[PDB]
């Protein structure tokens, strides 16, 4: 407990003797509580061009820690042994070609410069002076200011913890440890437009149905034994790397210290996965790959109830399975953090639930012991909030495209993140959404129409700025004034490894749509008269946005 978190606790209070106090009205039942202190937007351009959706309930809803405060029961001793054998094998596999290394002040600085007031911090030497100071503590096995959150220079300590963590564990991302070529199951770096193609290739593998069980609150199901297993990566590091990462793991993951927001409460605990942390996506991916391997082993009858209970379980048959089949079983999977698709060798997997529940990874909204439902059509599998469609172009070439319910797309575009922003900033975010729809959702009739209308309305030379999304699967090819059909050709033809025939597409009329039925099943208002009204009267509202923006130069895109 206190030897490891105390310095961090003693600090923040001593700073906040202004308003520091205990409370017996704190609602913390499984996190340790230490104390507290007092401390205390619609996009008009897109809205006007999406009138029929003013109505729509999901659109109205988007414009407008009960599950975190639990304990996860400790996995059985056989489970713990299997997790351990499998983690060591996975890490050795992931490191077969790459070596871990430290990341640098320069790498991190160049990252900040191309992604929120931190830029001001990374051009101050005194920021790096505090990093150096905290790093020296870390090397001694201590920690002075690395705390998690759920113009006061408070912000330097926080950004400094993130650099320190990036320095010690960023190589998992920076060097693509979970790319599909290195990890087999991973998809990091692929981007949304490739995930569908990956699922289709998984469908070609012989075996059972395709399963996509999502976990109830994955980050809260990360156990002390999972953290122990994630940490075995340090055995592959150079001694000076090993020191700093051991520091991150022991003192920032296996022992966190948090603030929640009128009062701010500061709180600690020894398991679960922290909110922000740079290592969160890679370590979730790693542990999901492990858990699904273990579930496949159970599926194949390699692991039984008695094995999970057994404190003296023999390694040899786990090792053998892993050594002779592990890589093949990884190739049946697409795993991105807590998102997984698994195509097991048969459907016994659907009822292989002993090890999955015992490791804590309890599926959401299903009784613990009901068999999983798998899909026999890869186009029905959900993954990373999407499903994916095979489309036949007029020239007979096939695209695989991402799709999700249309009101979610329109409802996100209709929201401006932040107040005070000027019409030009609001027009430019709309263009970013409009052009993202051009690149990824061009196959949705209404979104290609709305996209054209928004781009008809904002100056053709204005550059879209600020992100449409934080997803790790987004490459933001739409943040540009390059012609969108040229980007479209680059993304879907030129750089498309699943597109053999490189013949460019010269017109949007040869960019296909979903079939009409499927378009309507996935939310289209096509066929509704109010949609046909909107479509007829769209040049009017375009003109109205032009006349408020001013006498800039516009292009028509209808
Ligand atoms: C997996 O890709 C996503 C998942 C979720 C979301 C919604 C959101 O996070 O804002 C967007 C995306 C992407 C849109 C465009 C390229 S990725
Ligand atoms: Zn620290
Ligand atoms: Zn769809």
């Amino acid at each position: 407990n206190m030897d490891v978190i105390g310095e961090r606790i003693k600090r923040i209070k001593e700073e906040h003797n202004s308003t520091w106090h205990y409370d017996d009205e704190n609602p913390y039942k499984t996190w340790a509580y230490h104390g507290s202190y007092e401390v205390k937007m619609i996009n008009g351009v897109v809205k006007l061009l999406t009138k029929p959706w003013d109505v729509v309930p999901m659109v109205t809803q988007m414009a407008m820690k009960e599950k975190v405060d639990t304990r996860t029961p400790r996995p059985l001793p056989g489970t713990r042994k299997v997790m351990e054998i499998t983690a060591e094998w996975l890490w050795r596999t992931l490191g077969r070609n790459k070596r871990p290394r430290l990341c640098t002040r320069e790498e991190f600085t160049k990252k900040v410069r191309t992604n929120d007031s931190a830029k001001a911090a990374v051009e101050d030497e005194e920021f790096w002076k505090l990093v150096d100071r905290e790093r020296e503590l870390h090397k001694l096995g201590k920690c002075g200011s690395c705390v998690y959150n759920m113009s006061r220079a408070i912000w330097y300590m926080w950004l400094g913890v993130r650099y320190l963590e990036f320095e010690a564990l960023g190589f998992l991302n920076e060097d693509h440890w979970f790319s599909r070529e290195n990890s087999y199951s991973g998809v990091e770096g692929e981007g949304l437009h490739k995930l569908g193609y990956i699922l289709r290739d998984i469908s070609k593998i012989p075996g059972g149905a395709m399963y996509a069980d999502d976990t109830a609150g994955w980050d809260t199901r990360i156990t002390e034994d999972d953290l122990h297993n994630e940490e075995k990566i340090i055995q592959q590091m150079d001694p000076e790397h090993r020191q700093l990462a051991n520091a991150i793991f022991k003192l920032t993951y296996q022992n966190k210290v948090v603030k929640v927001q009128t009062v701010m409460d500061i709180i600690s605990r020894k398991d679960q996965r922290g909110s922000g942390q740079v290592g969160t996506y890679g370590l979730n991916t790693f542990t999901n790959m492990e858990a699904q391997l273990v579930r496949q082993m159970e599926g194949e009858g390699v692991l039984t109830k008695a094995d999970l209970e057994n404190p003296h379980l023999l390694e040899k048959k786990i090792t053998q399975w892993l050594e002779t089949k592990g890589v093949e079983r990884l190739k049946r999977m697409a795993i991105s953090g807590d998102d997984c698709v698994v195509k097991p060798i048969d459907d016994r997997f659907a009822n292989a639930l002993l090890a999955l529940n015992d490791m804590g990874k309890v599926r959401k909204d299903i009784p613990q012991w009901q068999p999983s439902k798998g899909w026999h059509d890869w186009q029905q599998v959900p993954f990373c909030s999407h499903h994916f469609h095979e489309l036949i172009m007029k020239d007979g070439r096939k695209l695989v495209v991402p799709c999700r319910p249309q009101d979610e797309l329109i409802g996100r575009a209709r929201i401006s993140q932040g107040a005070g922003w000027s019409l030009r900033e609001t027009a430019c975010l709309g263009k970013a959404y409009a052009q993202m729809w051009s690149l990824m959702y061009f196959h949705r009739r209404d979104l290609r129409l709305a996209s054209n209308a928004i781009c008809s309305a904002v100056p053709v030379h204005w550059v879209p700025t600020s992100r449409t999304t934080w997803s790790i699967h987004a490459h933001h090819q739409w943040m540009t004034t390059e012609d969108m059909l040229t980007v479209w050709n680059r993304v879907w033809i030129e750089e498309n490894p699943w597109m053999e025939d490189k013949t460019p597409v010269t017109t949007w009329e040869n960019v296909p749509y979903l079939g009409k039925r499927e378009d309507q099943w996935c939310g289209s208002l096509i066929g509704l008269t109010s949609r046909a009204t909107w479509a007829q009267n769209i040049p009017t509202a375009i003109q109205q946005v032009r006349s408020l923006i001013g006498n800039e130069e516009f292009l028509d895109y209808m």
